[PDB]
């Protein structure tokens, strides 16, 4: 007497809507005991034809594993074909009736499911991350050579992502991509509400269905894996501290003249140096490193740390996802100018795109973080009051004034929406990317969204979003504003 495992049906994922994303197909996988087999040898030439392996080979695996009593042959034949081998009928051949998966989106959505690995087993994405409760229990059988326990099957997921803006969102970045002749991207859409990522896409993707001559760079979830320092995208953050400061409101002026700050030995420089004065909006609009680094002398570091620390940057995303970096948020006890100033404009940390995109929620949502979920969130958690409402709204305005002002970021204004956002140029020998971050409704925002684009500056990353966003609020029935 011995046991023979019953494998269990894998959970069904779906996205938020219930479209299939994951799916246990019925397959047949044949062994054999040799010992057996060895008893029909004039079989085994229309045997080996019918296992697509060739008749010496197949001869000789047999022979040699002879003394063995058990050996698979082949996994995963559909049952149709599988019964084909079956209709041979050959003695020594006995047959296991297995699942395996299929991806019915694809390419589209490949790195947030992942998928399965020959065992039936999470190798990446979701597919991993939710392994327990996708895989349910092997049943177990007695075998004499009574079903002694029933397989329980893994449950049903409902991701967050939403696959009409997975397939907008997947669609916008491949040609941007090609239109900007860019080796690689990401790009996160977030609902600021309930912290739900509604599409996460990367270029290169690949088709989780056939994994054959796979390119590692294909399987790489950018969007979690790839840190970089977010530049600009980050000195919302340092505004928000100046605001809450009690030290600074927005039609302040800050001398950015001559677009350098000599701090000792180090000279801090501007991108552009065609300003003096310049309002709280225009250091944005400016992006002016002198500007935001001068301000952040006058409130201190420790006060932008800590807002960068509240809005997750450099801190874990506790979404459990295998590769998952964490980035790095550094911390000093003294923080000298150029530390400061070097946090302040954005280069003082690194951070990955889901991160940003968590933090822009955070501003988005009138300074309410909310904790990340690629699942399917129906009761929204309490989540943290980390920007006051008041400072929120103040830089959410501000924001607005960069998409929309003269001088401003023309190219990510949304079509029919007031958006708000700040682009950014990243560095991961020095590898430069294109950001863009922002949300819309500006007045009333629902969506927050990053755009990253290796090696095309932000401009590049700004007419995605502007698509994307357009796209992402029609499909949700967000009205004009």
């Amino acid at each position: 007497v011995r046991h023979i495992a019953i494998p269990a049906h894998r959970g069904l994922i779906t996205d938020r809507n219930g479209e299939p994303l994951a799916v246990s197909t019925p397959v047949t996988t044949l062994w054999a005991n040799p010992k057996e087999l060895m008893t029909a040898k004039e079989r085994w030439p229309q045997l080996a034809a019918a296992l697509g392996q060739d008749t010496k080979l197949f001869a000789d695996r047999i022979e040699q594993n002879a003394e063995r009593e058990f050996i698979y042959l082949v996994r995963g034949l559909t049952p149709e074909q599988g019964e084909g081998v079956i209709a041979l009928k050959v003695p020594g051949v006995y047959s296991i009736e297995e699942f395996r998966r299929f991806y019915p989106a694809g390419e589209v959505v490949a790195h947030a499911v992942g998928f399965t690995d020959v065992d039936d087993r999470g190798r990446e994405g979701i597919e991993l991350a939710f392994d327990e409760w996708l895989a349910g229990v092997p049943g177990k059988r007695q075998v004499l050579k009574q079903v002694t326990k029933n397989a329980k099957p893994g449950k049903t997921l409902a991701l967050s992502i939403d696959l009409r803006l997975q397939y907008l969102a997947h669609r916008e970045l491949r040609n941007a991509l090609l239109e900007n002749g860019a080796k690689a991207g990401s790009l996160v859409i977030m609902d600021v509400k309930t912290g739900e990522i509604l599409a996460m896409t990367n270029q290169p993707t690949y088709n989780p269905n056939n994994r054959r001559n796979l390119q590692p760079a294909a399987m790489r979830n950018r969007a979690m894996i790839d840190v970089f320092e977010p530049g600009s995208t980050v000195k919302p953050f340092s505004m928000s501290a100046a605001l809450a400061s009690g030290r600074w409101k927005p039609s302040d002026i800050v001398d950015v003249y001559p677009g350098t700050l000599q701090i000792g030995r180090y000279t801090i420089r501007d991108v552009s140096r065609n300003s003096r004065q310049l309002d709280l909006t225009g250091i944005l609009i400016k992006s002016s490193n002198v500007g935001i680094s001068k301000i952040a002398f006058d409130i201190g570091a420790e006060s932008i740390y800590s807002v960068m620390q509240q809005v997750g940057l450099g801190q874990d995303t506790g979404l459990g996802f295998p590769g998952e970096r964490v980035g790095n948020l550094p911390n000093h006890r003294k923080w000298p100018k150029a530390e400061t100033a070097t946090l302040a404009y954005g280069y003082g940390l690194s951070v990955t795109a889901i991160q940003l995109a968590h933090a822009y929620a955070a501003l988005a949502n009138d300074g309410k973080s909310v904790p990340l979920s690629m699942t399917r969130v129906d009761r929204v958690p309490d989540g943290v009051q980390v920007i006051s409402p008041e400072v929120a709204s103040t830089v959410q305005g501000m924001l607005q004034q960069v998409v929309e002002a003269q001088g401003g970021v023309f190219r990510a204004q949304v079509p029919g929406y007031h958006a708000a956002g700040k682009s950014g140029t990243a560095r991961k020998e020095n590898a430069y990317r294109s950001l863009f971050a922002g949300f819309a409704p500006a007045t009333d925002p629902r969506i927050a969204m990053v755009v990253v684009i290796d090696e095309p500056g932000g401009l590049v990353s700004a007419p995605v979003f502007s698509k994307v966003m357009a796209g992402a609020l029609r499909l949700m029935n967000v009205p004009p504003d």
